[PDB]
């Protein structure tokens, strides 16, 4: 008897409940942004499906000696079913001699759950230490306070909300025990927050990590100039990057890459300052594909705030970003702010003789998109009805399926940063503007040109669309942008693209 969810399949409630079975659902999505009764009613063990390639079992060997590692789950007011799962499939689907201690984190949680509760329920595992922080303090401080109680070889850290799969340990503990300057992560793979079921995928579409030029971490499926290394899609792939909360390091590697940055605030990029450092400072960042561990991705973050995460990604910048760091300030309109006593990062970069970040650019992550080798990039600026108007609109995947709008030119970048591509694209990141007949839209950047192609006209101003031949232009409400004919005439129709040079054409 295997209970609800078994082997990754999902739950539904029923379609018509009772009063306070609706009271409890809510009140399970406002704690935890995902659906709490749903996962109450899935066995802490509850047993997954094997999503491990064939390669996996059959064609690759790992070496017989393995690092002992220690697993670090930090979590603030985790859900009891879900915390458990996360420890319980630890234990159950790693090899025993391979597990030192599981050390839970607290940071200051108050739900009375996981107090004397939690410490009654592990008294009979005795792998299971407990370690309490004095104050709420955030991720970053609290996976430093689990590596200085942990005395195995190796770190793991997981989320609180995760599930490991079968043979997940020993390829991570692999790659550490053939070279220990070698970081690595699993596949993470997504739990449903709605139904708790599991999805797995072929190693075939397995993304690396990246990051935009807001300090952000990004995903991009695998350079080709990657995949070129592999007899197999199933061997370790380089990453440049990241996402963080889910690796396994080497104890004494973590420590002499300066851990995490102690002036870092809660809403920090510390795994992109963790990444950089791997690759400048002597080791290298993996993705192993035959080891998957399940995560349950939320739509929000449901913790006290204390923009804002200005303050630590200007220091990853100030550190490890050279000259490349104007990027980062161009997007966030120079307002750099206040971003504390840094010296501390620049002694300890200097001490390890760490390489330069143009290195890690063109060596690591040569794929990227570097703003200062588009035809332009900045503002983009219609001189029409006043000339105050500027091309305005989020990217992200969420904000797909939106119009490009206009809006009134603040100088501050963000939203109303772009960049002319010298292949014809208006992008920011991974995301380009794309034309189909309707409206102009923000969405990924495939490559091909076509509905994603522009023409910068620079003795008419104008912006023009390749497929549909039509022009670039604001209304007179200067509230929509829209697509007509092409007339020189037609002040609505010019434009002035900050950082134009003819050159980089
Ligand atoms: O102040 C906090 C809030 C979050 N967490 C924990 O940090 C882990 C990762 O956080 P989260 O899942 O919210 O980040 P995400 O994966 O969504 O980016 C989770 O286990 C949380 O319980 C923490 O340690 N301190
Ligand atoms: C070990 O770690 C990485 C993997 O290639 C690399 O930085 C380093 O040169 C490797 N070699 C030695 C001799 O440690
Ligand atoms: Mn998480």
């Amino acid at each position: 008897g295997g209970g609800p969810g078994e082997l990754g399949k999902p739950v539904r409630l029923p379609k018509e409940m009772s009063d306070e079975m609706k009271k409890a659902v809510d009140d399970g999505w406002t704690k935890n942004a995902f659906n709490q009764y749903v996962s109450d009613l899935i066995s802490v063990h509850r047993t997954l499906p094997d999503p491990r390639d064939a390669w996996c079992k059959d064609e690759a060997r790992y070496l017989t000696n393995l690092p002992k590692t220690d697993v670090i789950i930090c979590f603030h007011n985790e859900a009891w079913t879900v915390l458990l799962r996360t420890v319980h499939s630890v234990l159950d689907r790693s090899p025993e001699h391979l597990i030192g201690k599981i050390i839970l984190v607290d940071d200051y949680s108050d739900m009375p759950h996981l107090k004397r509760q939690l410490e009654d329920y592990f008294a009979a595992y005795p792998k299971v230490q407990i370690i309490r922080g004095q104050k709420r303090e955030g991720l970053i401080r609290a996976r430093i306070l689990g590596a200085n109680h942990a005395k195995s070889p190796v770190l793991t850290y997981l989320d609180s909300h995760c599930e490991c799969t079968e043979g997940w340990l020993e390829p991570l503990l692999d790659r550490i025990a053939r070279n220990s300057t070698t970081v690595v992560c699993p596949v993470i793979d997504v739990i449903s927050d709605e139904t708790l079921e599991y999805h797995y995928r072929d190693s075939g579409g397995v993304n690396v990590g990246g990051f935009d030029w807001n300090l952000q971490f990004s995903w991009h499926p695998v350079p080709e100039r990657e995949r070129k290394r592999h007899n197999s899609t199933a061997e370790p792939v380089y990453s440049p990057t990241m996402a963080g909360g889910l690796f396994s390091i080497d104890r004494e590697f973590f420590d002499r890459l300066g851990t995490y940055d102690s002036g870092f605030d809660i809403w920090g990029g510390e795994n992109l300052e963790l990444s950089f450092k791997t690759w400048m400072c002597g080791g290298t960042l993996e993705i192993v594909p035959c080891s998957h561990v399940g995560h349950i991705f939320r739509k929000r973050s449901p913790y006290k705030w204390r923009n804002v995460l200005k303050k630590n990604s200007v220091r990853l910048a100030e550190v490890w970003m050279d000259e490349y760091s104007q990027y980062y300030y161009h997007r966030i309109g120079n307002d750099k702010g206040d971003w504390g006593d840094v010296s501390d990062r620049r002694k300890l970069r200097n001490d390890l003789k760490c390489k330069s970040f143009k290195w890690y650019l063109d060596n690591i992550y040569p794929e990227l998109f570097i703003p200062g080798d588009s035809v332009a990039h900045g503002e983009i600026r219609n001189l029409g009805y006043g000339g105050r108007t500027c091309l305005d609109a989020p990217a992200g995947k969420k904000h797909q399926k939106k119009a490009v709008g206009t809006y009134p030119c603040h100088r501050q970048g963000g939203n109303q940063y772009w960049m002319l591509s010298k292949a014809g694209e208006i992008r920011r990141d991974d995301s380009c503007l794309d034309y189909a007949g309707k409206d102009v839209t923000l969405f990924g950047c495939h490559g091909g040109k076509g509905n994603q192609f522009w023409t910068y006209r620079e003795n008419t101003k104008q912006l023009h669309h390749g497929t549909s031949g039509k022009c670039l232009a604001i209304s007179e409400s200067k509230d929509k942008l829209l697509m007509e004919e092409c007339s020189a005439s037609l002040s609505r129709q010019q434009w002035t693209l900050e950082n134009y040079d003819s050159s980089k054409l």
